[PDB]
């Protein structure tokens, strides 16, 4: 109870869609996307009649809304550029020209979607995964096949490394009563696939103590039958001259009362060197990137938080629950060390801390 006041993050509601004229029923993952902290995307039939509608998170009092069917829709990450698909047709759209862009036929139907750069498309499908520019006149372009242990599984996430040499296929199923996490780790380098049974995870970049150039790390979190795990480990070559980064693996703790609550995502401070971990019933936790210390644990939100981004200006992570409330988690600079020092008791991770600088 020492200094239980000083909180290290700061908590923020940016908006709720409901209030936005966005029908409750439409606020999920089948319907409602949000691919970076600039736009929210919400696919919502009106009688007999499909919608798109845009809310820009810098003027979200006007949506955007246009009667235009589709069967998902993505916004890009930073331009008002929008990717649509309807069946195995897909489509990218300049919005600010009023003009499309480019378009695809797939012969497969393309499960799962999501940009993973400003101009990058990634496709799913059953068997497949392939990355798609927005410029130009490309086709997509096959990454990797699909391994076996993800067949059948709803897919939830993708993602990749800064330098989009390490691919990341993320899919659960219900198994009895559990929800299993498959995870599929490729090395676009090594043409190799490695099965991983993970929940939620990310990549980073971090600079070791001692070494001239960054790592790059892989971050991923699971409950499996040995209870939660989260892990931090190097991937790929090291670059010459560094010492590799020693994995980390620490506990991701469910209080009794939250049995079957399980990872859902995850976002990492680049400033901070912090992962920030959000689960199914609402709760999150950070944890140093560096060590894995567990810094922070609070439930945040009543409600499941289905979607998540990085929140650029903070390097913190952004979310929206499935009563529409839009949320945000970042580290309070003033009062993280504080914090660290006197309720964590943790004067090495405060030391490293300010040694980093933030
Ligand atoms: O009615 C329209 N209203 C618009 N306004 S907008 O550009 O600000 C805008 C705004 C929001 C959008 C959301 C999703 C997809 C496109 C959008 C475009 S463009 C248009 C028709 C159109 C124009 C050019 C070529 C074809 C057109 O028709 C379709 C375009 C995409 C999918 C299906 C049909």
């Amino acid at each position: 109870e020492f200094m239980a006041q000083i909180l290290p993050i700061r908590f923020q509601e940016h908006l709720q869609l409901q209030n936005l004229g966005i029908n409750p029923a439409n606020i999920g993952f089948s319907t409602l996307t949000m691919e970076s902290d600039k736009f929210i995307c919400i696919r919502e039939k009106v009688g007999e009649q499909a919608q798109v509608v845009i809310i820009d998170m810098n003027d979200p009092s006007n949506p955007i809304r246009r009667p235009i069917s589709a069967d998902s829709a993505i916004m890009n990450p930073a331009s008002k550029v929008i990717a649509l698909k309807a069946g195995k047709t897909l489509q990218i759209f300049n919005i600010e020209m009023k003009s499309k862009m480019k378009a695809h036929t797939m012969t497969d139907d393309v499960t799962f979607w999501k940009w993973i750069s400003l101009n990058t498309v990634a496709l799913v499908t059953d068997n497949a995964v392939y990355h798609w520019s927005m410029e130009g006149e490309s086709q997509p372009v096959k990454m990797f096949d699909r391994h076996s242990s993800l067949a059948g599984c709803q897919i939830i996430n993708y993602r990749t490394d800064a330098k989009q040499k390490w691919l990341l296929l993320t899919g659960i199923s219900a198994q009895q009563n559990r929800v299993v996490g498959a995870m599929q780790l490729y090395s676009v380098d090594r043409k190799v696939s490695q099965p991983i049974e993970g929940h939620a995870a990310s990549f980073a970049q971090f600079k070791m103590e001692g070494n001239a150039e960054e790592s790059t790390l892989f971050c991923f979190a699971v409950r499996g039958q040995a209870g939660g795990k989260l892990h931090i480990i190097e991937v790929g070559t090291p670059p010459t001259g560094n010492q590799p980064f020693p994995k980390k693996a620490v506990d991701v703790f469910f209080p009794p009362e939250a049995q079957n609550d399980f990872p859902v995502a995850m976002q990492i401070s680049e400033k901070h060197d912090v992962v920030f971990l959000i689960t199914k019933y609402g709760y999150i936790h950070l944890y140093d990137l560096e060590t894995g210390t567990c810094i922070y644990m609070n439930r945040i939100s009543g409600e499941t938080i289905f979607v998540t981004a990085p929140h650029e200006a903070t390097a913190g992570i952004i979310g929206v629950n499935r009563k529409g409330q839009v949320l945000s988690v970042c580290v309070e600079e003033e009062n993280i060390i504080p914090y660290i020092t006197n309720v964590l008791q943790n004067p090495d991770l405060a030391l490293r801390m300010a040694v980093r600088n933030n």
